[PDB]
């Protein structure tokens, strides 16, 4: 009974995931440490391959940079519910997100970026998804990656 | 009684904050703060002050290290503006400051980050004693959210 | 009683594996660690050899990526000497490497900074074996203190 009640509300996340375009895809992808799951700074993987690459302000625009956030949220997503065995239901509280955007100098909308992902994220979470967070400019990131965002999230153990 | 006594101690850390020359600020799908357990992990923090991002710019080509600690402090009292929200109106409910991760917009040849977030572990330090002593990262970016000349972030261990 | 000696065994044999890769553990109002509850943070470690800055400047620009990948194994030698203090001596009382954040001191056509981090995940990994496997961030940096070309932080289940 309770467990198709927890089955149905991963259901409704991965739902309205798809409802904004998006499906689920010696150091690890993340660990649990009492009922914290630390998750890796994820990319912009899409099918495989970095969808959005390059410096924002000189490359890529506020808009690609924002999809390149909601690719890395979606990813970040994918891990928490390998991490919680198909369940991202057992997401208590998503409660940190690290956003780092390659930028330019004269590029300072990092905040505007990282809102791609925290506004998916709050989106298919609900209140459980709103997080604290930090939006930074990088000189440069793995593989030309436009954003990487890493994740700190609260779950049920 | 323990309520004064709790009264009494956040009176003493911001008029230590006074005495250093600052009043606590009032200052989506993101908030500010949340807390996990008795962690509490407050959002990255700007420059702010009168509602405005008071210092902007690199550090090495806009602003020297001098006014880039200024930043510093001026994020670690918005951080301190945060934790009393989250404490209910009581910075004597800190039990420690973890970490805080300072964030300095630099030029590549600016290599001096470490005294400008000690801006900010100055000034913690200094208004919560012992308790204010935290882990740290200091780190060089390309640039900022407003153009701010530092961001720092923190995690606070409460009561 | 022999419960102690065992955690003394296993601390030799992680210090014992970490001179086999050719290093020895090294010897304010921010402290190098903090404890809260059964975790460790450990402060921003640089490249830290014989008391200097070992390896210094921009990966892409002033050294490559093997020279970034000692300077990485360096900040990890670093982060375990901490560990060690906060420890009380005993490396064998890490449970969990949580996460590492790995700073590196990048141009921006410099996109290796895995790699680089590769240097100490590699080293952690073994010396401690399965409880070094960590989650992690990778980033470029435009300057780090010191002109170091990697800083690197740490939290520790203890």
């Amino acid at each position: 009974t309770e467990n198709l009640y927890f089955q149905g509300m991963s259901d409704v996340i991965e739902g309205r995931l798809k409802e904004l375009g998006f499906t689920l895809p010696n150091y690890v992808p993340f660990t649990i440490s009492g009922n914290l799951l630390y998750v890796s700074g994820q990319l912009p993987m899409e099918s495989g391959k970095i969808a959005v690459t390059g410096l924002v302000g000189r490359d890529v625009d506020v808009a690609s940079a924002q999809r390149a956030a909601e690719l890395c949220a979606v990813n970040i997503l994918a891990q928490v519910k390998a991490a919680l065995n198909g369940d991202l239901s057992k997401i208590r509280r998503v409660i940190k997100l690290n956003g780092f955007v390659a930028s330019v100098p004269e590029f300072v909308e990092q905040h505007l970026v990282i809102n791609g992902a925290s506004n998916l994220i709050a989106t298919v979470l609900g209140e459980p998804g709103r997080h604290a967070r930090a939006a930074v400019g990088m000189a440069s990131l793995p593989f030309n990656a436009s954003v990487e965002i890493d994740a700190i999230v609260e779950i049920d153990v």
